[PDB]
């Protein structure tokens, strides 16, 4: 059920809204309804660009980050640096306007320069949290071992 991978989605969501204000200090069950909608919509963001020709960065298929090899070598363990291709930008921010619009529902006063400060980057780390989680699978499953 893909229920199940917004819930997962949303559960992340809870974990990191204290870094972002315009979620951090909201009511309980307003808060709960507002990271509902914005993992519903990351992930509906995050499928559409992966299976949509274009919309997503051929280099790093949308996390916006690639290997830094030396580092990594030099560090032992995976060191990333910003994928020239698409110089870190990774998926298109289109998408997000119809999540702005969801959220003022919740949060009627709301206003889109606001919540581009305060609320949307809540939104972008969920959608480039996909990508990051289809890398790290893609990492697993092609492995040289
Ligand atoms: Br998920
Ligand atoms: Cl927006
Ligand atoms: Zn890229």
């Amino acid at each position: 059920d893909k229920q199940k991978a917004i819930n997962y989605l949303m559960q992340f969501a809870h974990k990191v809204s204290g870094k972002y204000r315009g979620v951090a200090k909201l009511e309980g069950n307003t808060k709960a309804k507002v990271l509902q909608v914005l993992a519903t919509f990351a992930y509906a963001d995050y499928c559409r660009s992966a299976a949509t020709p274009g919309a997503r960065c051929r280099d790093c298929h949308g996390t916006g980050r690639a290997v830094d090899i030396a580092k990594t070598e030099l560090w032992g363990r995976v060191v990333e640096k910003e994928c020239g291709r698409c110089k870190g930008v990774g998926y298109s921010r289109m998408p997000a306007s119809a999540a702005y619009r969801a959220v003022t529902m919740l949060i009627p006063n709301l206003t889109q320069p606001t919540w581009s400060r305060t609320v949307k980057p809540l939104y972008d780390a969920l959608v480039v949290q996909c990508h990051k989680e289809e890398s790290i699978a893609d990492n697993i499953l092609n492995a040289v071992t």
